[PDB]
């Protein structure tokens, strides 16, 4: 199965997902559905926006892991997808929530070869193959700030930052591919909770990569260990090459 | 003037910015054309959309306290203009950033009639009259649980909270707003280092205020007596009564 395949195969996904997500009502967003298999609940929105996916994903020989309903698939391609990355977002009106997939041939990140990311508010294309990372067609890469005095997301200020900005958008898999797209200068959930889960960071992390900036672990430990599965937790630092180590450092 | 016409003169002011900023692109967006009257450099994002929000206020007995032209006109009626609240993100097309506008029949706070802010883009509509607050045509209200354990915007988190969620989207005067609908808990701007201004809060406050929210400065006094000039700085405490006191107690 080709980038082609899984670029296609994803444009239809987002689509597909967007207008049924559309057509919902936040008021028939925000009621839950019951428990998802991986211990938190499940809203409407987050059903509709899975089931779509998995109807396509579905036709794929491919195993997917995925919030709402754990593994699913046998294939030798793996899918790390979240249909709906920002659910607090999507059932509030806050146009900042995505579709992510992250296909991979292996059980981990490290043999992945194809990010994709679709804001379902504005309808924002972001993905990634060996050809290189876009947003909405033009060709994308991390920003070069050089300076802790930068713009910044972070999970979650703890303590006093030396940033020039901070914001928090509800939706990581998003605001990893503001990262990718310079937008933004570092990613970072360091959150000691460890909740981050592979489904979430896969398909941005993997964008990250392809637009340029480093991105690995807590310690820098890179993600590479992380497999397509319900129990992987992790935590980010995503920058080019010259923010990382001062960022790290900064940290401890 | 009555809370009608600034409705009706807010509304077309929010079309012809809409405009304005839209079909320009980004590129031209995060130019740097001059510098505006209080410091925050102008861009050509600024420049255009002050420019249509100036050239329809102007013909009106009014005096506008505006960011780049400083304070212009004459007229009993005084009205506070954010024409782009957001420009970091309008410049990096992430959704979030509107034309903010408060009017008052004296330069100070207490004495406003109405309050405007559009989302420029996703052309959501939140304003507030006599009769209430209102979202896109519906009336709003704020939300309602005194647990600190809840959804927060906060400016800038220096310490560690225990908060269920903190979202920072870089833009008082919609985030005022997201508080005001209900979508968050509480919104708080207690920065040591002041940095608000009369114009991105004037009209979230007064919209959260009729949204059945408590804004006061970081002491809890109200922000009613506040001028309406380029030289006012707030800080800010929203939230419903009840978790009001609290969050007073939790940063005090
Ligand atoms: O809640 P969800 O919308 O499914 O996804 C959430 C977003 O990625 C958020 O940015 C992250 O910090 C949370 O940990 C995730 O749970
Ligand atoms: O610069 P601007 O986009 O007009 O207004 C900004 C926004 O309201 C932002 O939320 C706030 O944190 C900044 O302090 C303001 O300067
Ligand atoms: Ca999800
Ligand atoms: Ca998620
Ligand atoms: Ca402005
Ligand atoms: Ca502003």
């Amino acid at each position: 199965m080709d980038e082609r395949d899984a670029l296609r195969i994803s444009r239809e996904i987002a689509g597909e997902v967007r207008k049924a997500i559309a057509s919902m009502p936040l008021r028939e967003r925000v009621k839950d559905v019951g428990m998802g298999k991986d211990g938190t609940p499940t809203k409407a929105a987050d059903r509709v926006a899975e089931d779509a996916a998995l109807e396509i994903l579905r036709k794929e020989r491919v195993t997917v892991v995925t919030e709402e309903s754990g593994v699913l698939g046998e294939g030798d391609v793996f899918v790390a997808l979240d249909p709906l990355d920002g659910t607090f977002n999507a059932t509030r009106g806050i146009p900042v929530y995505s579709v992510s997939l992250c296909f991979s041939y292996s059980d981990k990140l490290k043999d992945a070869f194809f990010g994709y990311v679709y804001n379902l508010a504005t309808g924002d294309e972001y993905y990634a193959d060996s050809s290189g990372a876009y947003r909405n067609g033009e060709r994308i890469e991390v920003s070069d700030a050089e300076e802790l005095y930068c713009n910044a997301i972070i999970y979650y200020p703890d303590r006093k930052f030396p940033f020039k900005r901070m914001r928090i958008f509800g939706s990581a898999a998003t605001e990893l591919c503001f990262f990718a797209d310079g937008s933004f200068d570092c990613f970072l959930d360091i959150r000691p909770g460890k909740m981050l889960r592979i489904y979430d960071a896969a398909a941005g992390v993997f964008i990250a990569e392809k637009a340029g900036g480093k991105v690995t672990e807590l310690d820098g430990e890179s993600l590479g260990n992380k497999k397509f599965d319900m129990q992987e937790r992790l935590n980010i630092v995503a920058a080019n090459e010259k923010l990382h180590p001062k960022l790290l450092e900064l940290i401890k």
